[PDB]
């Protein structure tokens, strides 16, 4: 293998930043050196494209799903195959909601519901609280194509997610904000994703899908959303053996809701709990070294 480092790409939530260290360390157990970057999340596809950054761990199907597919579609990043997790990234209420809106999760409900979820800022729309603007780009989108009764606003981080649903359990005030699957929070507080349209191919792409055959983006993610690894078309020729556990490498839900548990409950830095994840678990990753 090349003598150039790998260039791996940290983001900002929790499992992706935990698997990227446990990963690094696997790289660097069988002799290739590694260094990190932090990037924004949906720009990330285009570096990797290009060889800026050599691979990405987490490619999530529901939030970057197209950034990827548009790369590919350049030229220029590789499906280096899916870790064994599903996923589901959407639009989410703890439990208690559906006390003030039984005909949950069905999302014409949520909207009938609206003014429940209305906060000061909203006013008389109910308040839609997205995470980061590099994850789920079209909200905003999303409420004005299914023309719901609803604003969105950004979290400044995931922290925030947790805070909020969090600070509605006391009273059971009803809330909506952006989740996902695998992760740590659902075991914390039970809910449900909002039941937003299916999401069917190109959904993102073909206007005459959806219930509003019109326009873009009125549908729900994927239930069962992929999370796929990607790779610079340069990485399987300067690094074939880092390239070949690459294609081995598979973390399961479990194993990416403890990553994420272990620094939003537990209080980690990701790169101790990575350090420490490695070390508990060699049960896991020694085979992809074919030891
Ligand atoms: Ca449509």
């Amino acid at each position: 293998d090349s003598s150039d480092p790998i260039v791996i790409p940290i983001h900002n939530w929790s499992s992706q930043i935990v698997m990227s260290n446990v990963v690094g360390q696997i790289f660097e157990e069988m002799g290739v050196a590694v260094e990190f970057v932090t990037t924004d999340s949906q720009a990330v596809y285009e570096s990797v494209r290009l060889g800026d950054v050599t691979l990405e761990l987490e490619v999530w199907e529901g939030a970057f799903g197209a950034s990827f597919r548009a790369a590919l579609e350049k030229g220029g990043i590789v499906d280096v195959g899916d870790h064994d997790a599903v996923t589901r990234e959407d639009w989410w209420y703890p439990m208690w909601t559906k006390d003030a809106c039984p005909g949950l999760p069905d999302w014409k409900a949520l909207n009938d519901c609206a003014a429940v979820f209305a906060t000061a800022e909203t006013g008389d729309k109910g308040r839609y609280l997205d995470g980061p603007v590099d994850w789920l780009k079209h909200g905003k989108e999303r409420v004005e194509a299914l023309g719901m009764n609803f604003e969105v606003i950004n979290a400044g981080s995931a922290a925030a997610l947790w805070a909020e649903i969090g600070a509605a359990e006391a009273d059971k005030r009803p809330v909506v904000v952006f989740n996902w699957t695998p992760n740590f929070a659902e075991a914390v507080w039970p809910g449900e994703f909002v039941e937003f349209p299916e999401w069917v191919d190109g959904c993102d792409k073909d206007p005459a899908v959806g219930p509003n055959p019109d326009a873009l983006y009125d549908c729900g993610n994927p239930a069962t959303g992929y999370l796929k690894k990607a790779a610079w078309e340069g990485m399987e020729a300067k690094w074939p053996d880092a390239y070949a556990v690459l294609t081995r490498i598979s973390f399961t839900n479990p194993q990416i809701a403890e990553m994420a548990k272990l620094v939003d409950v537990d209080e980690m830095e990701p790169d101790e709990a990575a350090e420490a994840w490695l070390e508990a678990n060699e049960d896991v990753w020694r085979p992809w070294l074919d030891g």
